[PDB]
C-alpha cells in the first residue's frame, strides 16, 4: 500500500532533492563501509535523476555495479512526536538505505515506490543518509538482463540508473490513513447518469473515528459519511471523460490525520470487439512513450511531462502506454487532471529467449515470476484509483507463444484481476511472430495488443508486399472476436533526412509507412486503437542497428515535430474518441 | 538579507513544487478577484518553470500581462509554534502573493529571492495560495523593455516568465539566525599559508547566546567560538582554488536555531594588469552562459547545471559569467563545490538607447537607477559568501559612453564596493563601439570587460580586415594599465552546416573566427581572460537576424558539441589557470 505523499493539515512533506554526495563503487566500497563515514573524494550528483549522462566519459555512463548516494538529514526534535517516513518514489534498480551506518531498508524494483520508518534510528542533530544503488540486470530482474564486465539489457532502451524519482520525508499521526480505495457504479440507464461511489479506508496504529467528505471541481462540499466504509449518491454526476476530465475531491478525516484524493467517475468495459469507456465505443489515439529526456535519462521531469501532454492535445491524441515500466506518480495524476487515457504497464520486459535454452526453462530460464507478481501487486496498489488507467499490461513482448508461457502468465493475470478493485481489462503486448492460434494472450487477455513492424523489420522497404502481410495477419486476429489494437508500429527516421523518392530512414518514408499501416487498420472494425512507436526518440545501448539511439519517434528527443507528427495530427483530428467504429 | 533555506535540526523545508493551477489573465482577472475563489477553468502548470513554452500556440508563448498561479497550502497546527516563512527563489518579473484573498507580499525583480511571513494570515485547514505574475517590461524594469500589445525586450533573449525558481516553506524559532557573513585574511607570507576568518551573526526576535563551530571537508571539527562575532585561526588552511575547490563547514548554534554554511578560503586582488586569485596570476577560461533550457525556459534545471559543469571540466574551462541576470542559488553553491570561477552579474541589461532621446535623459529615459541599486543590494546580500564569485558586473552593454552615463553608474559602483564584505573587483560589460577614452568603465571599473564581435557584426566575413581592427582597439585598451578580458565574442553557427571553403554560419567559419580573435588576444599580456559567447544556443525573440534563436553557442541548446567546442577544449587544455601570462 502506497499513497502519494502530499501536503495536508495533518502531514508534512520535505523534498530531499538537490545535489547529493556521489561516489562510484570500486568493489571495495562495501567492505570498507563507506555508508558510515562521509564519501571521501565524493562527487556531485543531483537527485532525482539518472546519473549515467551527468558526467563525461564512458566510465560513468557504462558503470557496472554500485554507486553511493550520500546526504545530510536533520529533523527538529519538536517533530519527533509524529510518524517519520522516508519515501523513495523510485530507485533503479536495487536500493539499500543506511542511516548513520545501519542498513534500515532494502528494495528490489527500480520503478515503484517504497518507504521506511525513521523514528527509531534517527539521531539528535545531523544524520548521514546513504542510499546505495545497483544497476545489474539478469534473469532475476524486471526488466530482464541477458549475458554476452557490463550489463547486456534484454530490452531496447538504455539502462539508466540512480535515484530516478524524488526522495521525500513526510509525517503522520500515530494512527494514520494507510490506504484508500474507491470504486464507482454508474447508472447509465436514467436520462441523466447518476453514480454511487464506494470507499474503504484502512487505518493503522493504536486506534477510532473516521470521517470522509466529498467535494467537487471548484471545492464545494457535496456530502459526508462516517465509518471506515461507506458510499456516496451522486445525482448529476460529472463523468471523467477522455480529453474532457473532471475530478472530484475526497477529504477523509481520521483521528488526527487528513488526506485528500482526486477521483474520476468513469466506467471501463469490453464488449465483444468494442472497448467501452462510460459505455461508449472508444478508439485509442496515441503512442507508446518512454520516460527519457536529456540529460535526465530516466529521471523525473515534470516540465517535459506538461509539454508532452501539450504536444498530445496539440496532435489530437488521447492515450499512451507507460511503455516497459510504470511511470512517475506525478505523470499519472497529471493524466487525471488533463484527461489522458493510460495503459499502465509493468517492468516485465525482456522475458524472451551447448544448446538453445527456452524462455520458461525451469532450471536455466527466467527466474522472474515471483518478483513479477510483486510488481503486479505494487503497481495496482499504487494506481488503482487513477481514472486514467483503463487497462493493465502484464508484460511487453514476452515469449508468449512458447512452452511454459501460458503456465507462467496465468497466475499473473489472475493476481491482476483479483487485485484491481475496478476489475479493469488485462492484456500483454504481443511480440511480432505470434498468431491468434499460438499466442497465449488469445485466451488470457481481454484486449489483443500487437507490436508489428510490417514495412520496417518485416517487409521494408517494400510497403506493397508488407501490406498484404499486415492484412493477412490482422484479418486472422479477427477470429477471436476480441478487441484488437496496435500498441507499437513505426520506422526509424533521422530528423532532417528528406527525399522526393523516399528511402528508409527519411521523413518521407516514415509517413508512407504509417499511411500503409493505417490504411489496413481502418479496414477492420475490431481494431479499437492505434498507438505508434515511439512518441519521441530515446536512448538505447550502442549497436549497428541503433543510429545514436532509437529514432522511431514521431518527435525528436527534444520534442521537435518530424513530418510524421503533422501527418498524425491531421489524421487524429478527423478521428473522434468515441463512435469511430 | 537572504540565506539559502536548507534542512537543519532547527528548521524545516517543504518544497511546494509540482503541478499548480494556472490561468492566463484576461484583463478582468483582478477586478473579478480570482485570488479568492479557485481558478475556474484552470489549467496545469509545473512549478518551478517558465510557462511560455509549456503549451502550444503563440497566445501562451507571447502572452502580455498577468498569469495566476494557484495552489493549496496546508500546515499542521503543531508547527504553528515556529516561525513560518514563504521563500520565493524567483518570480519573473513582478510577483503578488495572496493567501485566502489577502495580498500578503509584493516584489519587483524577477531573478532574486524574496520571502514573507505566514504565521498571522494562515488558517486551520486548507489555504488558497495565489501567486500572480506579470511579464511587462519597460524603462522602469531590469532588464529594460522598449516600445515599438506585446513586450519589446531591449535585450537579446526571450522574455521567459513565471515562477522561475522554487517556492518553498521553512520554519525557524522565534529568535533565529537571520544573516551571516564571513571574510578571510590569508597570510601568504609563511611557507605554509595560514588564515584567519572573521564571522558576524545577525539574530532577530525576542533575544541571547550564540555559538559557532568550524568543520572541514570530511566533517571533522576544528575549532569553536562564542558571541555574535569572532574569528578562527586556520594553520595549514586548505585554500579554495579554481578547479581544485575545498569548502569548510560552519555550524552556528544560536539559541534554539542552527544553520550550516560552506565557506571557501581564497583571496581575490587586482594588481596592475594581473587578476590575482590566492595571489597568483589567473586567466579566465570559459564563456557567458544563460539559464535557458527546453522546455523549462528560464526555469531552474539542476540536472542540466551538473551536465554543464561536466561539459566545462571536460572542455578545460574554469569560469563563466551569470550573463544578464543572477543565477539560481543552487548553481552558485554548485560552483563552490565544483570550483568554478563565477562573475556575478545583475539584471541591468538594456540600459541603452520628434527627436532621438538619450539613454540617461532625466525625463524621457531609463528610470532604473533606484531599482538598479536594490538589485546590487540584494545580489551581494545573497552571494556575498560565495568563494566562487570573484567579481561583480554592474550592467551588461549599457550606454556607458554617453552623457549622464558616468553620473548614473558612480553611485552604483560605490554602493557595490561599500556592500561587498570581501571588497571584490567591480566592472561593467562594455558594448562594442566604446573606447578606452570614451568608456566611463575606464575609471569606474577594476577590470575591463569587452563585448567585441570583430569577424561577425563588425568585419565579417573578412577576418583579415577584422583582425587589424581587433588589434588596433585592443592595443589601445592597454593604455589604462588595468586587466582586460573579453566577456563575449562569437559567431552564429547553425550546427550541421559545413564547408571546406567556409562561409558565415558554418561550423568551419565559427572555428576560424575564434582562431583569429584568440591569436590577437595572446599578443597582449594585459589580457587576463577569454569568455566566448555563448556556452550554448538559447532562445530569443523572433527576428530576421535570429535563426530560430541565438546560435552563437559552442554547444547546441541540448548541450551537443559543435566543432568549435572541440577547438576550445584543445586550446584550453594547453592553457593553465595560473601563470599563463
Ligand atoms: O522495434 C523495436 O525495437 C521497439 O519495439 C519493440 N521491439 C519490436 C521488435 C523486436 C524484435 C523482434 C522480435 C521478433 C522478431 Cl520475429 C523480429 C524482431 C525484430 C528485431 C529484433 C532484434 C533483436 O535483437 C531483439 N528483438 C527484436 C522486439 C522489440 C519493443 O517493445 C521496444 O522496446 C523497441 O524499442
Ligand atoms: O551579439 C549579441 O547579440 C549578444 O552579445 C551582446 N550583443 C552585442 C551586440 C549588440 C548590438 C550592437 C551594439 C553596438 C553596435 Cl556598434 C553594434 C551592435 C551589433 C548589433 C545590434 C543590433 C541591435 O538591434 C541591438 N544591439 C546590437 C548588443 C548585444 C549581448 O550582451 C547579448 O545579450 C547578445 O545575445
Amino acid at each position: 500500500a502506497m499513497l502519494y505523499p502530499v501536503l495536508t493539515q495533518s502531514r508534512l512533506l520535505s523534498d530531499l532533492s538537490g545535489v547529493w554526495n556521489f561516489k562510484l563503487d570500486n568493489g571495495k566500497g562495501f567492505e570498507e563501509k563507506w555508508y558510515e563515514k562521509p564519501l571521501k573524494d565524493a562527487d556531485t550528483m543531483p537527485v532525482p535523476a539518472s546519473y549515467n549522462d551527468l558526467k563525461e566519459g564512458t566510465d560513468f555512463r557504462d558503470h557496472y555495479g554500485w554507486v553511493f548516494y550520500q546526504r545530510n538529514i536533520s529533523v527538529p526534535e519538536y517533530v519527533k512526536s509524529q510518524r517519520i517516513v522516508l519515501r523513495c518514489a523510485a530507485v533503479t534498480h536495487y536500493a539499500m538505505i543506511y542511516l548513520n551506518g545501519k542498513l534500515i531498508c532494502e528494495h528490489k524494483g527500480g520503478f515503484l515506490p517504497f518507504e521506511v520508518e525513521l523514528n527509531d534510528d534517527l539521531q539528535d542533530g545531523d544524520n548521514l543518509l546513504t542510499i546505495a544503488v545497483n544497476n545489474v540486470i539478469d534473469y532475476t530482474t524486471l526488466p530482464v538482463g541477458g549475458k554476452a564486465p557490463q550489463n547486456n539489457p534484454n530490452f531496447d532502451f538504455f539502462n539508466y540508473c540512480g535515484i530516478t524519482r524524488p526522495v521525500k520525508i513526510y509525517t503522520t499521526p500515530e494512527t494514520y490513513i494507510n490506504d484508500i480505495t474507491v470504486t464507482a457504479d454508474i447508472d447509465f440507464t436514467k436520462e441523466e447518469p447518476s453514480a454511487v461511489l464506494n470507499y474503504n479506508v484502512e487505518i493503522k496504529g493504536k486506534d477510532i473515528t473516521c470521517k470522509v467528505e466529498l467535494f467537487d471541481e471548484e471545492g464545494t462540499k457535496l456530502s459526508e459519511t462516517e465509518g471506515s466504509e461507506g458510499t456516496f449518491e451522486i445525482s448529476n454526476v460529472r463523468l471523467w471523460q477522455p480529453l474532457n476530465a473532471y475530478l472530484y475531491k475526497i477529504k477523509v478525516t481520521a483521528g488526527q490525520d487528513v488526506y485528500t484524493l482526486p477521483y474520476g467517475v468513469r466506467s471501463v468495459r469490453v464488449d465483444g470487439t468494442k472497448f467501452l469507456i462510460n459505455e461508449k465505443p472508444f478508439y485509442f489515439k496515441g503512442y507508446g512513450k518512454h520516460e527519457d529526456t536529456f540529460p535526465n535519462g530516466r529521471g523525473i521531469n515534470l516540465p517535459m511531462n506538461t509539454k508532452d501532454i501539450s504536444i498530445m492535445k496539440w496532435q489530437h491524441a488521447n492515450s499512451f502506454r507507460t511503455s516497459h515500466y510504470p511511470y512517475s506518480e506525478e505523470m499519472m495524476r497529471l493524466c487525471d487532471e488533463e484527461g489522458i487515457v493510460v495503459i499502465d504497464e509493468t517492468t516485465a520486459v525482456g522475458v524472451n529467449l551447448g544448446e538453445r535454452i527456452g524462455t520458461f526453462d525451469k532450471e536455466h530460464g527466467v527466474q522472474t515470476q515471483e518478483h513479477h507478481k510483486d510488481v503486479i501487486r505494487d503497481l495496482i496498489s499504487r494506481d488503482k484509483n487513477h481514472a486514467c488507467v483503463v487497462m493493465w499490461s502484464i508484460a511487453n513482448e514476452p515469449d508468449s507463444a512458447a512452452e511454459g508461457a501460458y503456465d507462467y502468465f496465468k497466475p499473473l493475470y489472475d493476481l491482476a484481476r483479483e487485485l484491481d478493485p475496478q476489475k479493469r481489462p488485462c492484456t500483454l503486448v504481443s511480440v511480432q511472430g505470434t498468431t491468434a492460434d499460438t499466442d497465449c494472450s488469445s485466451q488470457l487477455s481481454d484486449v489483443i495488443c500487437l507490436n508489428r513492424y510490417y514495412g520496417w523489420y518485416f517487409g521494408g522497404p517494400d510497403l506493397e508486399v508488407s501490406e498484404t502481410g499486415l492484412r493477412k495477419e490482422l484479418s486472422d486476429w479477427g477470429k477471436l472476436g476480441k478487441p484488437v489494437m496496435f500498441t507499437e508500429y513505426g520506422a526509424d527516421t533521422v530528423s532532417g533526412l528528406h527525399d522526393t523518392t523516399s528511402v528508409m530512414y527519411t521523413e518521407e518514408y516514415q509517413v508512407e509507412y504509417y499511411e500503409m499501416n493505417n490504411k489496413v487498420f481502418d479496414e477492420f472494425d475490431f481494431v479499437v486503437g492505434e498507438q505508434a512507436w515511439n512518441f519521441a526518440d530515446f536512448a538505447t545501448s550502442q549497436s549497428l542497428l541503433r543510429v545514436q539511439g532509437n529514432k522511431k519517434g514521431l518527435f525528436t528527443r527534444d520534442r521537435k515535430p518530424k513530418m510524421v507528427a503533422h501527418y498524425f495530427r491531421n489524421r487524429w483530428s478527423a478521428i473522434p474518441e468515441f463512435g469511430y467504429k
